[PDB]
DNA sequence: GATCTGGCCTGTCTTACACAGTGATGCAAATCAAGTGTGAAGCCAGACAAAAACCCG
């Protein structure tokens, strides 16, 4: 387990919730993750 | 005597005679680890209907 592990799914349902699918959901996680 | 020649001595020159196998490093490629809802390949439904292999009048 390492950062992004335990941050594409822990806050995978922040996005799930309004994104359908699942790499698009997970995606802008991603960006958001990469900014910071 | 004088020389010839033949035998022995080295002296070079030819082919040959044992290296891939050890443990270590160090990069490139693969995988894999989650996320989450998908569809796809079969599963099996008791009972029914078109073909290969061989019996049969």
């Amino acid at each position: 387990p390492s950062a992004f592990f335990l941050f594409c799914s822990e806050y995978r349902p922040k996005i799930k919730g309004e994104h359908p699918g699942i790499g698009d959901v997970a995606k802008k996680l991603g960006e958001m993750w990469n900014n910071t």
